[PDB]
């Protein structure tokens, strides 16, 4: 059990492939930020070894555009550093280009399609208010 909680919030209108793509990228940021979540390697019944994974549970949620905006706004207000993915980042597969386009928007104008955060559990619940757990 953990002081913190990991949450991923997606824009509900995304295609399923888009939700999976965004989740993958958001989580890469979460691991980069807190390498301590990675555990021991997985080992199967034949002696095969696999990547170690997050030891901490990950809650996935979805909501609408304007609801995702306030969640974004709440996280900044609470001094949380988040992973963030905007709609325009679907237009290229290049880190430099996507970081560039990302810089063209602010929280009041961005079209956020996903966000992930890891923060003290009570804080996370306040930030994510409104969002629905994903089906």
């Amino acid at each position: 059990m953990f002081d913190t909680k990991i949450a991923v919030i997606l824009r509900d209108d995304l295609a399923v492939w888009q939700k999976l793509n965004v989740t993958a990228f958001l989580m890469s940021g979460i691991v980069a930020q807190t390498g301590e979540i990675i555990g021991e390697p997985y080992r199967d019944g034949a002696g095969n070894v696999y990547n170690p994974l997050s030891i901490q549970p990950i809650v996935v949620m979805a909501t609408d555009q304007e609801a995702l905006r306030k969640i974004h706004q709440r996280s900044l207000e609470r001094d949380i550093t988040t992973s963030l993915y905007i709609e325009e980042m679907f237009a290229t597969g290049h880190d430099a280009a996507n970081r560039q386009v990302f810089s063209h928007f602010s929280p009041d104008t961005a079209k956020v399609v996903g966000m992930a955060l890891r923060a003290d559990r009570k804080i996370v619940d306040k930030i994510t208010k409104g969002a629905k757990l994903h089906a």
